[PDB]
RNA sequence: UUAG
RNA sequence: UUAG
């Protein structure tokens, strides 16, 4: 039931004492450029895009140093899975989970 | 003595009833934009480029 | 969307 | 350039 634009990367937030303005492009080509008008932006971006240095999105004006200086300290960290499809089961199906402890 | 942006690629151009904006970015990194605001646009686009 |  |  949402208006949901898809493969459209934010490129740069303008927010004013008028209203706002967000600059996006579209993935498949970046050429493609759209401009959406507005009284508010909810901003939801990762705070690993925010850390990004040199900015992926560009804010204007520049956000200001207190919440510059707060995504700096913010930790933002990392953690990554392997899938593994088999055709057969070889495991004991009844352990939900098991470790391996490194050398 | 003239005021000249290079590596300045224009992508969009919108013209309103109360002024014109200009999308460009820069050419060395197309992710880095701007918008320049104006109450005309005079374009000298070859006719190849319109063309494209 | 020449945002309403 | 939060165009003036």
């Amino acid at each position: 039931g949402l208006d949901i634009k898809l493969n459209t990367a934010v490129r740069q937030v303008r927010y004013t004492a008028s209203g706002c303005e967000v600059i996006a492009v579209n993935t498949r080509s970046t050429s493609q450029t759209f401009i959406y008008k507005c009284d508010a932006v909810l901003c939801t971006l990762p705070l690993g895009v925010l850390k990004q240095q040199p900015p992926a999105v560009q804010f204007v004006p520049p956000l200001p140093e207190w919440k510059t200086s707060a995504v700096q300290r913010m930790g933002f960290g990392n953690l990554n899975k392997v899938v593994l499809c088999f055709d057969r089961v070889f495991w004991d199906p009844s352990v939900n989970l098991f470790g391996h402890v490194g050398s």
